[PDB]
């Protein structure tokens, strides 16, 4: 027996469809789940309106990790009352019968499940685009300095379509988030997304964010994740193929140059493709029918149109946080409409 009979033996609570909670919410069925617990849909009696309830697993690091996000959704909430930004909306929370719990506004799908749903050949780059230019609109909020948050956890998973329909969407998942300021987590990002300050132990900033967002716009139109490494090693060689040896200048104070790199002064790998010759421009097809060529004939993808994408691509692709595009300058940027 666990939790005097209404959890099972890996944290969560055992949903039961139909019971009734605090005189206020009827479950109705399990929607998502994943290491934090469980995503219901139920019914919210009290202000008449379906809602999902994220039901955080009863054990200790689990609460504290959900605690840590609770403060950061009340204090993005609060800051967008409106609800233009992009983020997911925190209606409230409680604990039952030792589960701490955040009710949200319901969703749809996520970015993986789109992806699969095409088979893996990717969307439109006319969805790839809206998606864009919400998803830097949403990294323009979290730079404000009242915020100043980095979400360190960024990539399909995380972002949610409003309705299957149609292409608004808002990000979720905010429990290994930090804000600017003391370094904390040293180590952070999942691996496909992990920026290259994060895999150097070099001093980092928001600017990881938008480093896994390029990661993540490629994938959405290729339909594969750009860098998929098995392990850190693997990960840095397969940014490598694409982008080229870093600039001497970050590898000279990078802590773990040496896990990858050795040292004319100048740098090359430890004993893949030869440095940058696996192309941007290839993998994108730029000048021979989109990805796989599956895009020839259509509308929606000219050559000048993939040219755009693959400037801005690179932008956010930059090896030095200190130039990497910003949120306020990729929304000027001429792939977007006016
Ligand atoms: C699944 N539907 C759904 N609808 C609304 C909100 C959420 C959600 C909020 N935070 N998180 N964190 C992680 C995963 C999902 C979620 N989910």
């Amino acid at each position: 027996v666990y939790n005097d009979g209404y959890d099972d033996d890996n944290y969560d609570y055992i949903v039961k469809n139909g019971e009734k909670w605090m005189d206020r919410y009827e479950i109705d069925s399990l929607i998502g789940k994943g290491s934090f617990g469980q995503v219901v849909k139920a019914y919210d009696r009290v202000e008449q309106e379906w809602v999902a309830i994220k039901i955080i697993k009863n054990k200790k690091a689990f609460l504290n990790q959900a605690q840590i996000e609770v403060r950061l959704l009340e204090l993005m909430n609060k800051h967008d009352t409106e609800m233009k930004y992009y983020i997911v909306h925190l209606k409230r929370h409680f604990m039952f019968r030792n589960h701490l719990c955040l009710v949200f506004e319901m969703l749809s799908y996520n970015l993986y499940d789109l992806l699969r749903n095409t088979n893996f050949r990717g969307v439109s780059l006319n969805l790839t685009r809206k998606f864009a230019q919400q998803m830097c609109t949403a990294l323009l909020f979290l730079a404000t300095p009242e915020l100043s948050i980095i979400h360190c956890d960024l990539k399909p998973e995380n972002i949610l379509l409003c309705n299957p329909k149609r292409s608004a969407i808002k990000i979720v998942d905010f429990g290994s988030s930090c804000q600017l300021g003391q370094r904390i987590y040293q180590y952070i990002q999942s691996r496909f997304y992990r920026s290259p300050e994060v895999l150097l132990g070099m001093p980092y900033d928001l600017a990881i964010d938008m480093w896994s967002l390029g990661c993540i716009l490629v994938e959405m139109h290729t339909g594969e994740p750009l860098f998929s490494g098995a392990n850190e090693v693997d990960q840095m060689n397969k940014i490598v193929e694409v982008l080229g040896i870093p600039p001497a200048h970050i590898l000279d104070q990078a802590p773990k140059a040496r896990k990858f790199f050795e040292k004319d002064g100048t740098w090359n790998l430890k004993k893949y493709k030869p440095p940058g010759t696996r192309k941007l421009h290839n993998i994108l097809g730029v000048e021979t029918g989109g990805p796989g060529g599956r895009r020839a004939g259509e509308s929606g993808h000219t050559v000048a149109d993939y040219l755009k994408f693959k400037d801005l691509i690179l932008r956010m692709l930059d090896y030095d946080p200190k130039t990497r595009i910003q949120p306020y300058y990729a929304l000027q940027h001429s792939f977007f409409k006016k």
